[PDB]
């Protein structure tokens, strides 16, 4: 027992669908004794954009400004700057780390886009070598909770959309696993919009029901054939 | 002639490699005699962030914010914000629209990211029934110029990060021919920091080369088949 939950979360409106699954998320997990912080992107105004403001210290080159290179050794010195370095610590503390979102252009918001370009630096979340299953998260758990416009027929095979798994693979391959995360089944809470009050009920009872359960369950295989099949 | 090009162009640094990218594009189809704009979005200050302060005028409902909501009625009112519509009138104006930017974390910088949310709203880049072959951007053409950390072998179906093909569907489907742009084939500069001069001067003259011939591309067939299939 004694597990670590931090929730990322990325919405502009407390009362809205994603703002109902982050509070049950906090309700349930609080609820199971679990420690629980949320870090509410928009309220914070996060900064999304990679600049060298997100290094104080002396730049390696500061002729020619490498964001990544600059990142990884201010990793290393200590001279990034604090909002980063904030995330950082709730990173390392948690045990879990639940991304909650609308889905935006088949992918993350903006704001939370830079949270992972910014707070998943070299030296803290990965090395080279050290990425993949040698990530430097391995142990901890990931999971995107996410809400779409579009219905779960439109996000199959045999729509213009595709399939659902499909939109997940920058998410959970190439940033998550990358990083050494396992990675949970991706909680997707299809068009709320149309949904019918009793049906979005129906959605946010699901989460909260699933998360009762969520310390038990495997990750996935985070691998090309799950997400595109053969 | 008589062609217009639009670059959105994400990179901190004038020297870089991107830099010149964009720089040879610039040349190449100046040189042409076609109309030239680029949005340097780091230069710009760009705000990623979708918030309420993109809606000018008083809101659609000022009790509960729905962002997408909120900006298709604004776009239909004359009401978004002056760095949006500054945004719009530029992808309007244009016949290709080029996105130069390195790869983070298998998508695009945040900065554009955030461009792409909040450029890109309901009643002017789609709508209902206009996405897809009828998206409200159709008869333009639009073109991923993406440079890349990873090598070409760790960007293949059973390498590492998989085809770079896999990433550029929220991108090139989810995105742009969501919106109803054709999609000309990326160009995708594997590992320029990697590269010896030599190579890298072959994959930026590669770049000016083909712009020599842009105007007479077929685009790709914006299909599941073309990223995931065999
Ligand atoms: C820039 C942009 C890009 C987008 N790109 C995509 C894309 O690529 N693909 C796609 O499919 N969609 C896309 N969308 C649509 C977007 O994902 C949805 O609008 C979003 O997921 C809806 O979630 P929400 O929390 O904003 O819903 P809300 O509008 O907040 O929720 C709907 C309703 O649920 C109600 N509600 C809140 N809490 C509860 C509760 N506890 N019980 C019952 N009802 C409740 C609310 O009052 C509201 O009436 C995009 C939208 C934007 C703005
Ligand atoms: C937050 C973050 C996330 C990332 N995520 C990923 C990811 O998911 N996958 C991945 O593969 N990579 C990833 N990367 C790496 C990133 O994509 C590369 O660092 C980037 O593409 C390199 O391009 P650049 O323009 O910055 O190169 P630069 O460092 O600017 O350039 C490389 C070299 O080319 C030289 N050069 C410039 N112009 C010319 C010229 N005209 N002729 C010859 N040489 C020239 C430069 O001087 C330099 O020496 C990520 C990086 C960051 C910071
Ligand atoms: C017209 C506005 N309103 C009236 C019913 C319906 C809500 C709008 C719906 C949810 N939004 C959407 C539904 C489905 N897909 C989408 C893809 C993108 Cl990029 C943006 C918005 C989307
Ligand atoms: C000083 C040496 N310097 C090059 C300038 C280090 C370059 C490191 C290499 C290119 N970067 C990378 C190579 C491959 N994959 C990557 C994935 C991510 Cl998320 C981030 C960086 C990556
Ligand atoms: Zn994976
Ligand atoms: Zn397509």
């Amino acid at each position: 027992a004694g597990k670590k939950v931090l929730i990322v979360y990325a919405h502009q409106e407390p009362k809205s669908f994603n703002g109902s699954l982050k509070n049950v998320a906090v309700d349930e997990l609080s609820r199971q004794g679990c420690t629980v912080t949320v870090s509410d992107l928009y309220a914070m105004n996060f900064e999304p954009r990679a600049t060298d403001k997100d290094i104080t210290g002396t730049l390696s080159n500061p002729e020619v400004f490498n964001y990544g290179v600059e990142t990884h050794e201010a990793y290393k010195q200590r001279s990034l700057a604090s909002d980063i370095t904030d995330e950082q610590k709730k990173v390392r503390e948690a045990d879990l780390v639940i991304f909650q979102f609308p889905l935006y252009w088949f992918s993350v918001p903006a704001i939370l886009k830079g949270w992972m370009d910014r707070v998943l630096c070299q030296g803290f979340a990965f090395d080279i070598p050290g990425f993949y299953d040698s990530g430097l998260l391995q142990g901890k758990l990931a999971l995107l909770s996410v809400t779409t416009g579009g219905t779960a027929e439109m996000y199959t095979k045999t729509g213009v959309n595709g399939d659902s798994r499909y939109f997940l693979w920058p998410l959970q391959h190439g940033t998550l696993h990358f990083c050494g995360f396992k990675v949970l089944a991706p909680q997707i809470s299809f068009a709320p919009e149309i949904a019918s009050e009793e049906e979005r009920k129906g959605m946010v009872a699901a989460w909260s029901q699933r998360l009762q359960t969520i310390w038990k369950e495997e990750p996935i295989p985070c691998t090309a054939h799950w997400h595109f099949g053969q």
